[PDB]
């Protein structure tokens, strides 16, 4: 078999994604860069075999399509998929939009058109996406003009969804209601890009509610509404456009090839022209976007402080188990060897692909430390940093008006996403002896610490 880490050496992570952690690689020979979408045999089951997976990649390698990401190789190990394709540099489609003065229905026509072309091409293959969300489309460069591209198609057919809510933030707004009851085909895809329409249109989801089996709720009953006030400034061919793709009935929903020959497709993407700004819904874009943001980073938060522990208490183990002494001090040797054997043990970290890269993080650690429990402390540290980082970042960003302090009905909200009960949350507040009806950073951030044991 070849190798991944034969081949590729790990830069920089780039983030996580449906199924597992995703890394930007380098080839060792050629110096082209690559993500690489690491997946772990022990987080995530298959729902196919071998020999189906292997034509599947094989066909997906030879696709080509501007509006659908590139891939280049796929590897497995005992414990490992890596899927090698291209990297984006856009970021994601929402928070390019949301940074915007103005968005017209022209903004949004041009945006779907790209969305509505990449789907056709991928049915035609006969590859269906079943999890297209916000989310899954990049930019494909930092430009003005940049092609979005849809990342994850064909995964969903191979890979089971988690079940954890870290996993699945804001994937029930999506969802197309026949997938919910089993028999699914293509169409599914127009459903959730006639979802994602609705909301570059008014800002909010079509179905929505108060925690993710309440979304669910909508979904399957599948009704929505036109009725927001912001509605008012959309053109009613946009309104029938919608209406076809949130069909219920598979079979009476519009194609993705039949949309694109729909009146507001042609009419709002004329390079011609022929219209003005949705300003309430930029301003609910960009209030979603925070809260969905929120919410995902205070989940990964909580996460990492439970594996922070885990992973503490089992490198300390491993560390007195490799103290031959017992007098609590290691040299460098010991500490990499502790190192890679947690690894064993618990997988291994997205950013620590080979033994070379386990010494470089173990002579970083070092380089703060120039006794085995000083190299625990500072390792963990290094490993939660992200999290409560992003964490920060993601609090004072939802913080629009720069309060210092988010309200107990924003609390609400937030924990509605996260799915976390009401009575729960509430409750660890109390434990806010004072009731603001608000908290400040660090007391949100001693709220969650408490909703996950510490
Ligand atoms: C940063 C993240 C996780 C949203 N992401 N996912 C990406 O999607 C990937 C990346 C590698 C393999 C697969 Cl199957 C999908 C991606 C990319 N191609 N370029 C830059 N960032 C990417």
């Amino acid at each position: 078999t070849a190798i991944f880490s034969d081949r590729y050496k790990g830069q920089r992570v780039l983030g996580k994604g449906s199924f597992g952690e995703v890394i930007l690689c380098k080839d060792k020979i050629t110096g082209q860069e690559c993500a690489v979408k690491v997946i772990s045999k022990r987080q995530v089951k298959q729902k196919t075999d071998k020999e189906s997976l292997l034509r599947e990649v094989q066909l997906l390698k030879q696709l080509d399509h501007p509006n659908i990401m590139k891939l280049y190789e796929f590897f497995e190990d005992k414990g490992y998929f890596y899927l090698v394709g291209e990297v984006y540099t856009g970021g994601e489609l929402f928070d390019e939009i949301i940074s915007r003065k103005r968005f017209s229905e022209v903004d949004a026509a041009r945006i779907i058109r790209q969305v509505l072309s990449g789907i056709t091409y991928m049915h035609k293959n006969k590859i269906v996406h079943r999890d297209l969300k916000p989310e899954n489309l990049l930019l494909e460069s930092k430009s003005k003009d940049a092609n979005i591209r849809i990342i994850d198609f064909g995964l969903s057919t191979h890979f089971e969804a988690s079940k954890k809510m870290k996993d699945k933030i804001g994937t029930a707004y999506y969802i197309a209601p026949e997938v919910l009851h089993g028999t699914y085909d293509e169409k599914c895809d127009v459903w959730s890009t006639g979802v994602i329409l609705y909301i570059l249109l008014s800002g909010c989801p079509p179905f929505n509610g108060a925690n993710e089996y309440d979304i669910l709720k909508k979904v399957e009953k599948g009704k929505y509404t036109f009725e927001l006030p912001q509605w008012k400034k959309v053109s009613e061919s946009a309104k029938d456009l919608i209406r076809k793709m949130l069909t219920y009935v598979p079979s009476m929903r519009i194609s993705a090839r039949d949309a694109l020959d729909h009146e507001w497709i042609q009419t709002y993407t004329k390079e011609q022209i022929s219209v003005p700004s949705l300003d309430n819904a930029i301003l609910n874009i960009r209030q979603f976007q925070g809260t969905q943001k929120l919410a995902q980073a205070a989940l990964l938060y909580m996460g990492s402080k439970l594996t922070s522990q885990d992973e503490t208490k089992e490198l300390t183990a491993i560390f007195h188990k490799m103290d031959k002494n017992g007098d609590g001090q290691l040299d460098r040797a010991e500490l990499i060897e502790g190192y890679k054997e947690l690894m064993r043990m618990k997988g291994q970290d997205a950013s620590m692909l080979d033994a070379s890269a386990v010494e470089h993080e173990v002579d970083q650690v070092l380089d703060a430390v120039d006794e085995y429990s000083e190299f625990v402390t500072v390792a963990m540290d290094r490993k939660t940093l992200l999290s409560r980082e992003r964490l920060e970042r993601a609090f004072r960003m939802f913080d629009s008006d720069n309060s210092g302090k988010i309200s107990s009905t924003e609390l609400a909200t937030i924990f509605g996403v996260s799915d976390v009960d009401s009575e729960t949350w509430k409750s660890v507040l109390s434990e806010d002896k004072n009731n603001d009806g608000e908290v400040d950073f660090d007391e949100f951030q001693q709220m969650l610490l408490k909703l996950c044991g510490n």
